[PDB]
This record gives structure tokens, C-alpha cells and sequence, in this order.
């Protein structure tokens, strides 16, 4: 389980 | 990034 | 809750 | 028991 | 340097 | 150093 | 990869 | 009085 | 903080 | 004179 | 039994 | 780092 | 409640 | 060729 | 020199 | 993490 | 006459 | 912390 | 770590 | 009976 | 501390 | 002709 | 006189 | 009353 | 029973 | 628990 | 490396 | 008895 | 392959 | 006053 | 310079 | 006793 | 800062 | 130097 | 240089 | 090494 | 209690 | 005429 | 661990 | 440091 | 009063 | 631990 | 009587 | 014209 | 302290 | 092992 | 040279 | 600093 | 009344 | 002639 | 009968 | 491998 | 150089 | 044809 | 002083 | 105390 | 002590 | 053509 | 060192 | 009354 | 002539 | 005095 | 004791 | 092509 | 006192 970077502008750390 | 247990207690729930 | 940097060497970021 | 440096920005050194 | 107690809870016995 | 119990599933003894 | 955590308490870090 | 705390984990100060 | 990310794949971060 | 006060806690002074 | 290092970065000696 | 219990008659808690 | 720097050679941060 | 991997955990590799 | 004794637990019968 | 091949055919590469 | 060839994967070559 | 008085009688101080 | 302390009274130190 | 150095900023020479 | 790891296999490791 | 008087307490003067 | 102590336990000091 | 700077080395601001 | 020279940083002359 | 360096000549890393 | 055992009494868990 | 310097700007070396 | 301990206690190795 | 232990296991020190 | 009686109730010395 | 600062705009050192 | 009385005779009623 | 009566309650002979 | 008087009270014996 | 019972009437022990 | 050296030849390190 | 084969497996030769 | 094959065929080699 | 006293006639109480 | 520098060879620091 | 003396009386020494 | 010689700076040969 | 006075107890002087 | 004299009639020193 | 111990009081030893 | 006296009390009987 | 009595017949105040 | 500066070496500065 | 006068007691000068 | 330096500025050798 | 073939009809060649 | 009749009351033989 | 005459009384002239 | 005569007649002199 | 005169007459001396 | 003394009249002495 | 005349009297020149 | 009475008639103090 | 040197060998600081 | 002294009392002399 | 002339008519001396 | 008398007249001696 | 022809009367040429 | 004579016919000569 994992934090991971997302980015669509805006970005994300999610961590699932 | 990973989130990772260890103890030898106290126990570290650690990302990195 | 939080992502916490804790040093003592060694360093962790700590998820409480 | 220990002083450990902990930062969250802040820093201190806590004694737990 | 002091041994001083704070907090809003979290408590922090704090080295400085 | 410490021995410690490690699981990123794994688990395994890490020497830190 | 590599950290630096500036404080005076106030602090700041930059990552690489 | 100023602290510079660096990591790569592996962490070492210095305090002025 | 300020994340810049780089990429070529490779990718590499900053975080000020 | 001339009192200018910094502070991030610390403090210090100059007095010009 | 045996302690072997192993790396893929980060690296670990593994004390199995 | 560790608040020892120290005695060398007197006793007193030290920061090693 | 307060830790203090002692010297006599040896050094000690006693916290009284 | 040359194999020279530094290891602070991190580790990177040199391969000449 | 002296023998003292310290301890956080393991117990540290010291000479120096 | 970044490849430099050299050729003139002989090759050699610098891998860092 | 020379060839180096940089990758980082995207890759870009100099030839002499 | 510094002081440094200046006279020629009329007199000046920077406290820093 | 490495202490060095400086004094004219005041006092000033560097741990590195 | 003995002189002791004390440090706490300021340090001092303490004869008692 | 800080590892160096030699291979050309054959391996050596600095330790420091 | 004109005084510079230094302290940090200890003092030094220079005088022109 | 500018007093310079160092310390790693074990105290040494120079005094100018 | 007053507060004056009075030096002869050493410094002091001395309350008369 | 014995002396002993113990590491593990810090170092101290055991007795045990 | 630990790896720890002992001596007394003869060395060895014990675990305990 | 390996964990091996011996004793002449007391015990020894060695690494090496 | 004494010449001292003496300051609150104007300053003088007083005879007492 | 060969070990250098040093200390003042504090201890560090070098390990080839 | 400042230890250097060697060792290959076979060891000797130097203490000054 | 000079340490007033002030009153604006309320009264404090303050040093001007 | 003791000179202190406030500040609420004005300042003042007040010596209580 | 503090109101201190000290004298070897000379009195000395010190702020610093 | 001097051996001083000084007081800042609490009293104390301090080598000036 | 000479030994002057002057006074508004207070009296100065002056040198210059 | 090793704390022995001695004696030469008169016993110690002596380190040896 | 205590490692004094003793000497009259031949010496002793002698733990009272 | 001469040939030095090195190797430590990887091999290089000179050939003159 | 090292080999150095010399050869004129006649060959010798020296190995470390 | 130890206020000692010793005398042949001359006293001398010293510091060291 | 003083401690004051004695020589005569040999030297004390010695409190009169 | 040693002293040197410098005089010309004005006088100045260094303490190591 | 004895010639000696005194400093606390200033020093003097004296007559004693 | 000049004096060095070594100590270490005993003293010996240099003087041009 | 240190005195410098100029003279070329007219005279100007320096005190440091 | 091999002891030297050099005096002048103070003493500091060499042990080989 | 010459015996000479002189006091501000403490009496110097001083050669030179 | 000081006004001394002074002789070495013939007498005079001089500031020392 | 005056200080004066005589010089013959040595120096005086002569308060008649 | 530029005559330079050196003083620290004893003076020196130098006449160019 | 003797030349003596005066200086008050101004200097003087003076033959009296 | 890296020829050099030298010539002057006479041929001698160098491989790397 | 020459010796002159001097006044500026009072008289004196000066040097120039 | 310039003159400048440079005097402190002591002169000296650049004619060109 | 100082002749330098220039000619080429013509001439011009600087005279220091 | 040394003179160094030089011509060319014109005369000049240094004198230390 | 060790006495070398110049002459050329002029005198100087070194003592050892 | 120079010449050089040392003295401390005793004289001596160097003529070219 | 030492004022003392000495006679070789005559008599006279030497120091030695 | 003085201090003064005599030598005839043998030598002697004769003190009338 | 150039004249040494030597003297240890004892004295013994060379001239140049 | 050591006399060199040299000459090449033209003439010119050396006097030591 | 022991003279040498050089001669070429001009005459040198050294005596010891 | 170029003579240089030096002379002091006696003369040397260089022809080049 | 040297000539040199350049030459190329034409010359150009240098006399000093």
C-alpha cells in the first residue's frame, strides 16, 4: 500500500 | 511510494 | 491522520 | 525513554 | 534549556 | 546494530 | 536522494 | 539559533 | 510546498 | 535608538 | 543462516 | 537521542 | 524543569 | 565493466 | 577511573 | 538515471 | 571517428 | 552578543 | 556528535 | 571543594 | 554509515 | 580622534 | 579571556 | 535612576 | 569476570 | 535485538 | 555472511 | 584608585 | 579484510 | 583521549 | 540612559 | 527581577 | 534580562 | 582573576 | 591631557 | 580482560 | 569505586 | 614480444 | 582478487 | 577543578 | 578576591 | 595540559 | 627571601 | 623584551 | 593594551 | 599489552 | 634593573 | 584602569 | 592637572 | 626624521 | 644630564 | 582492443 | 641635528 | 613649473 | 634631495 | 639597537 | 637557568 | 656610489 | 628564585 | 636600588 | 669586537 | 677594511 | 682559554 | 641580422 | 659604466 502521484490542471498524492 | 512496518518494541509505520 | 518527519542517526517520515 | 526531533512548517526536540 | 509542556488533543513535553 | 522485523505480502529480518 | 530540513520552531525542508 | 538537518534513512545535523 | 517534477520514462522530483 | 526585533519562539535584536 | 545483501534505489542486508 | 538513569553517592538523569 | 551543561576532562547535559 | 553501488536503505549505482 | 552505572532496559556496569 | 555510450565498432558505456 | 550516444528511455547521439 | 561603542565626547552603539 | 562551545559571560555552541 | 563549569546563553565558572 | 560496494563476480565492500 | 570600544562582559577598545 | 570547549563524556578545552 | 555603560578589559551597563 | 570493549555510534569498557 | 561489536586480542559482531 | 556458533562457559553468536 | 570609561549619546574616561 | 574502530564514548568505523 | 582499535577475528588496540 | 516611573490605572518602572 | 519587552502600536522595556 | 548584584569592595548592580 | 559574590533567590561564588 | 571638572547633581572629574 | 583476586597479609583486585 | 594505577619495579591497576 | 593478461571473471590484456 | 598472467609460448602467472 | 592545600613555612591553596 | 598566576621551576594557579 | 605565558608587564596566555 | 613571578593581564618579577 | 613561560606544575621560561 | 606613536612637532598615537 | 606513562602532577598515558 | 614600588591596598615590590 | 603610586629618591601617580 | 606621556626603554604616562 | 614609538612599561621606537 | 621624550598632540625630546 | 602499430619495412604493434 | 632655546612661562633645550 | 611642498614642522618638496 | 634632469637642446628637470 | 645610515653627500639613516 | 648575554656598550641577554 | 654604515658604538660600512 | 646573603672580607646579596 | 651584573670566570647578579 | 657570555655561578665568554 | 677594485680605463671599488 | 689572532696589516682575533 | 656590441675601453660584440 | 650598441646599417646605442 502505496502513496502515489496523480496529475489531470491539478495533482494528487493519494494514498491507497 | 511504499508504506512499510518494521519493529525490533517500538513499531514504525514508515513511507518513503 | 498525519505524515510526520521524526529524526533520532536515522530519519523517517511516520504515518500516525 | 528518548529525545527524538520531530517536524510537521514546525520543529522541536520532544521528550517522550 | 527548559522542559515546557503545550497544547490545543495533542501534547507535546518540549526540549529547547 | 538492530535486527528488525520488516514487511513492505513480505515480511523479512533486516539488519539496520 | 536527499534532504534538507532548515529550522530556527519555524522550519522548512527541500527535497531532491 | 539555527539547525540544518540532512537525510538520504541516514540522518545527521548540525546546530549553531 | 512547491513540487517540480521531472521527466524524460525517468521521473524526478523537487520539493521546496 | 533604533531597536529592530527578528523573530521566527527565537528572537533577537539589533540596536542601532 | 545467513545475512546476504540485496539491492533493486535501495538496497538491504537480509539476515534469513 | 536517550535520557539515562547515571550514577557514579549521586545520581542524576542525563541526555546521551 | 531544565537541562543544563555541566564540565569538570568530562561533560554531561544533566536534566534536573 | 565497473561496478560501484553506494548504499546509504538508498542506494545508487555507478557502472563504468 | 571510575565505575558507573547507567541505564534507559539494559543496564551498563562502565568504566572509563 | 542517465547512460553515456561511447563508440568509434568498439562501445564502451558510462552508466550513473 | 566518435559516436556518443546520451539516454535518459529518450536517447540523443553526437557523431564526429 | 556584540556590541561595538563609538566615540570621538559624543558616543554611538550598535548592539547586535 | 561533536560539540564545540564558545565563551567570553556569554556563550555560544556549535554540535555538528 | 571545586570549580565546576556550568552552561545554560551563558556559562560560568562556579566555585563551591 | 556509508557502504561502497566494488564489483567487476567478484565484490569488496568499503565501509565507512 | 575617534574610539571603537568592542564587547561581548569582555571589552577591547581601539583608539585612533 | 575567549574560551573554546569541545566535547564528544570526554571534554577538552582551550582558553586564549 | 540610570542605566550606563561602564567599561575598564570589561563591560557592563550598570544600574545606578 | 571481565573487562570487555563494547560497540555498537558508541563505545564503552564493560564490566561484567 | 542487536548486532553488537565486542572485543577483548579477539573481535567479532555478536547478536544478542 | 554467516551466523555461527561456538563456546569453550560462555556462548557466541557470531556474525562474520 | 581607578580611570574608567564611562558611557549613556556621550562618553568620557572618568577619574574615581 | 580489516577493521578500524576509533573513539573518544563516541565510536565510528571504517570497515575495507 | 582517543582509541584506535584494529582488527581482521584478531585484534589490537592503541589508546593515547 | 533612564529607568522612569510611568503611569498611563497602572504603573511600571521602564527603562527609556 | 527583571527587564522584559512588550509590545501591543508601542513598545516599551519594563523592568518589574 | 536579569538585575544581577555582584562584588569581590566594589558593588555591581548588572543588567545584561 | 577574581572570585566573586554574585546573585541572580539564588547566590554563588563565580570565578571572573 | 588634562583633568577637567564639570558638572550641571552630578560631577565628572573628566580626563581627555 | 579480567578482574582478578589477589593477594601477595593483603588482597586486591586488580585488573588485569 | 575505582581503577587507580599503582606502582613501586612492577605496577597494578588496582579496582577498589 | 610480451603479453600481461590482468583479471579479477573480467579479463584485459596488453599486448606489446 | 587479482591475476596477472605473463606470457613470451611461455607463460607464468601471479595471483593476489 | 579541585581547590588543593599543601604546605612544607609556605601555604599555598591551588586551583588546578 | 583573587587567583592569580605563581611561578617560581614550577607554577600554580593559586587563590588568595 | 598545557600552558604558555606570553609577557612584555602585559601579559597573555594560551590554555590547552 | 624569593624573587617570583606573578601575573593576572600584567605580569612582574616580585620581590617577596 | 620578551618572555614565554611553558607549564604543564612545572614551568620553564624563555626570556629575550 | 598596545600603544603605537606617530611623531614627524606633531605626535598622533594609536591605542589597541 | 604495552604501557607508557608520561608525567611532569599532571600524567597521560600511551597504551600499545 | 632597578626595585621599584608601587600600589593603588596591594603593595608590589617589583624588579625589571 | 589604574592610578598607582609609584617610585623607583623620586615618586609620581602613574595611570597603569 | 595633567597626564603626560614620558619616554626614556620604558614608557609612563604621569599624572601631575 | 618619522619617528614610530612602540609601548606595552616597555617601549621601542623606531626613527626613519 | 639626560634627553628624555615628552609627548601631550605634540612630542619633544627634551635635553635637561 | 586499442592498436598502435608502429613503422619505420619494420612493423611493431602495441594492443590495449 | 640641532639643540635649541625653547619657550612657550617656561623654558627648555629641545632637540630638533 | 609646479611646486607642491608637503609639510607635518617637517617638509619636503616635489618640484617638477 | 632627489635630481632627475630629462633632455633631448631641450631640458627639464624633477627635483624630490 | 641597531643604525643603518646610508649616502650617496645626501644622507639618510634608519634607526630601530 | 641558562644565560647567553650579547654585547657590541650595547647589551642584550637571552635566558634559557 | 652607495654607502652603508651599520652600527649598534660599534660601526661598520660596506662602500660601492 | 632566591635573595641570598653571600660572602667570599665582603659580603653582598645576589640573587640566584 | 638595583639589581646589576657582575663577571670576573664566574658571574653574578648582584643586588645593592 | 663582538662579545657571548656564557653563564650557567659558572661563566665563559667568546669574542669576535 | 677589505678592498675589491675592479676594473675593465674604467675603474670601480668595492670597501668592506 | 684559548685566542686566535688572524692577520693579512689588518688584524682579526677570536678568543674563546 | 643583428649586432649587439657592449663595452665598458674594452669591447665584446654578438653577431647574430 | 656600460655601453651597448645596437645594430641592424642602422644603430641605436644605450650608454648607462
Amino acid at each position: 500500500a502505496k502513496l502515489v502521484f496523480f496529475a489531470e490542471a491539478e495533482a494528487f498524492f493519494v494514498l491507497k
